[PDB]
């Protein structure tokens, strides 16, 4: 077994695009008079990172209402109604209070039984996975029938007061380089129904995989609702030494070699962050999918959007082997497998 | 079935070292009180808590939490290079990114094979926790979990006196905060391992999980700030507690006279009675705490299993139900034998 995960399925998947457009021209509009006060000549967002647009939400748009979204569209995909749903666990990163979780507000919306099980996950980029992890032992088990994993992302307030202290005449650079990551977040949400294979015979199977962490590195990148501070070079070298060993690991456990899988769905943090994780492992580059350039990093949210564009796109055919990778703040790193 | 291969290896808790009395409190409301015409000591008189802890200046979930890791890991006698998985189950949060339970696995240097993640569910997260660990444990996932939790209400107490002290403050903008003065400091955490490894160690069966989630604007809390609908709050809450512990009768036999402790969530004099007469259970068998620590949230229930453990009052065989409960609402009834 390698403790891999047995007859569990992905019933249904979905995401949502947010709605408006903010691009890496507009916000370099804004923030000129501090790229010239601080000599900076090259477009760090477009050009370095990579990056040339996200999107936002309106404002009123709250965690629980962009995951509520999600669900309501994954439901459809796997032809279910919530009364079948005995697992609800929401990962974002995002949350709308210390309590109660975001989940029981998505659950409310939703109007789940009051034989449903919910609580929130947070693991920063990783947490959808570990969701999934943890409703997969509930579901090998067979102690629920159907879950949801969901997750609504929203960067609203991190580009308004960062864009705000950017543009002040009183910044420093030091200030300015530790914020600039922050103007790489995007909003979005994904949600996933997860069931027993036995009620599902034709779905994509998850099998789960491997987890190594480098906790002595969870200074590297600290967000609140309205900040996100990040050493950007350090978080690129000791993500891709965390990964290496986490390939390792993928190799023991899941059987891998790169040029026997098919597509890699991967988390990103920026262009130059990604191309450094594929020239590692010798990955080909036509099959990894990215949609960083225009929706930037939407955080744990990330892997399961990326899955569901994949599909949506007709890339993804029956027997299709898929690996989930992601490095998260912690330092923490996950690599999975799907089987489509 | 229920879990069959689940111990809880050790447990510690931390009591925050300062106090702050409901008559100190009182004081500082006093002219508030004089102002609107209030007469009544809700906080003495009523809620019955005429004390609660708070940390010394800047101490964060995390520091909390590691302190009680610490303890715990001395308790179960295993050094944190056995620990497979840590859950980070507190309301109270360093921030939003990264896990607070990955700031404490640093603090505690677990190793580069170690799963970490929160768990967020208002005071109920801790028996998530326990659960999502114990089904790791049962699959051979790894060998020895922590399960961490520190809660500060330093900031919370500072601000709320400030709002009321205000001259501006009305009176149910004073009600509609006074559940934020029922909260308090303090941390608590539980090593969990599989049974093979520490025989005589106490079993975590598990239980059953009941919600109601169209209840879930009832009670909202940040760092600063918590708004509590206290009468509403009451009522469904015993409500959905009444309901799983039904559904507690039926799928771990219980009956109330076979149960030789109740570990439940801290609330309140009223909220407790109001439980406690529902099923006739003897105040005697139901620990409190809240009269001089307030509310702790999801590290309530394992501050007072683990202070029963010091008391070194439980015997061999002893059944001990857990009963949490959070804001959501979210019910979870458990047993351990001891
Ligand atoms: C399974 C787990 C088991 C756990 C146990 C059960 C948990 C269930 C809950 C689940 C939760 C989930 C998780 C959580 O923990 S979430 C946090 C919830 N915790 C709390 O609400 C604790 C704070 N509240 C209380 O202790 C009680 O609700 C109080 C004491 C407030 C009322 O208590 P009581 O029933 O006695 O109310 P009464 O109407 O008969 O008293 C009237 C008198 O008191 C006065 N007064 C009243 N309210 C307020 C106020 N807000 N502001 C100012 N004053 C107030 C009133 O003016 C009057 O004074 P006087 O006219 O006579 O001058």
């Amino acid at each position: 077994s390698h403790m891999l995960f047995q007859n569990v399925s992905i019933a249904g998947l979905a995401h949502i695009d947010a709605p408006h457009t903010l691009t890496s021209k507009e916000i370099n509009e804004r923030l000129q008079p501090t790229y010239d006060r601080l000599g900076i000549k090259t477009d760090v967002l477009g050009d370095v990172a990579g990056i040339h647009a996200r999107r936002l939400w309106d404002q009123d748009v709250q965690a629980s209402d962009a995951a509520t979204q999600a669900a309501r569209k994954a439901l459809i995909d796997a032809n279910i109604g919530i009364e079948k749903i005995g697992l609800l666990i929401n990962t974002s990163v995002s949350r709308d209070y210390l309590e109660p979780s975001t989940a029981s507000i998505v659950s409310g919306n939703l109007g789940v039984s009051d034989h449903c099980m919910t609580f929130d996950v947070a693991n920063a980029a990783l947490a959808f996975i570990n969701g999934m992890d943890i409703a997969a032992r509930m579901l090998e088990r067979g102690e629920i029938d159907y879950a949801l994993v969901v997750d609504g992302e929203t960067a609203n307030l991190v580009y308004e007061k960062t864009l705000e202290r950017m543009t002040s005449p009183d910044v420093t650079e030091e200030e300015f380089r530790n914020e600039l990551a922050a103007l790489t977040l995007g909003c979005g949400a994904a949600a996933m129904v997860m069931a027993r294979s036995e009620l599902v015979p034709d779905a994509p199977r998850y099998k789960g995989g491997v987890t190594r962490s480098a906790t002595e590195w969870n200074k590297l990148c600290r967000g609140n609702l309205d900040r996100m501070v990040t050493d950007t070079r350090l978080l690129l070298i000791e993500g891709i030494k965390l990964a290496q060993k986490t390939f390792v690991a993928a190799k023991q456990v899941l059987g891998w070699a790169v040029e026997e899988l098919d597509q890699f769905v991967i988390h990103q943090v920026s262009r130059p962050h990604t191309a450094a994780f594929v020239k590692s492992f010798g990955i080909d580059p036509a099959k990894v999918m990215t949609i960083f350039g225009e929706h930037g990093n939407i955080g744990p949210a990330s892997v399961p959007i990326v899955l569901s564009k994949l599909k949506e796109l007709g890339r993804l055919k029956k027997g299709d082997r898929i690996a989930l990778l992601g490095i998260g703040s912690g330092l923490n790193c996950s690599m999975a497998e799907v089987v489509w």
